[PDB]
């Protein structure tokens, strides 16, 4: 049933790709609605090693208040899904943009990874 390094892997890490209709297929095939229309997330199109690296770079404060969160040193090319106003459950609609920012996660666990996707800047 996953554990949160492989969850992390399904929802934000897409390392095949480095298209407008892009979102709508990945949000579909990761299974992000299901429940309802996941309302934003982002793909990094970056190696697995390159992003569980950022575990290890610097830290900074997470959203919530936690000391867990690590921005990668380097840009990296990522995705950002925002679901659209016309976007019905279960027919979850989604705006493709593509960006060069560096990202910002919060890891967890031995071995140290990533395990939230905290914001991109």
């Amino acid at each position: 049933k996953e554990t949160a390094a492989a969850k992390f892997e399904r929802q934000h890490m897409d390392s095949s790709t480095s298209s407008s209709n892009y979102c709508n297929q990945m949000m579909k095939s990761r299974n992000l609605t299901k429940d309802r229309c996941k309302p934003v997330n982002t793909f990094v199109h970056e190696s697995l090693a390159d992003v569980q690296a950022v575990c290890s770079q610097k830290n900074v404060a997470c959203k919530n208040g936690q000391t867990n969160c690590y921005q990668s040193y380097s840009t990296m090319s990522i995705t950002d899904c925002r679901e659209t106003g016309s976007s019905k459950y279960p027919n979850c609609a989604y705006k493709t943009t593509q960006a060069n920012k560096h990202i910002i996660v919060a890891c967890e666990g031995n071995p140290y990874v990533p395990v939230h996707f905290d914001a991109s800047v």
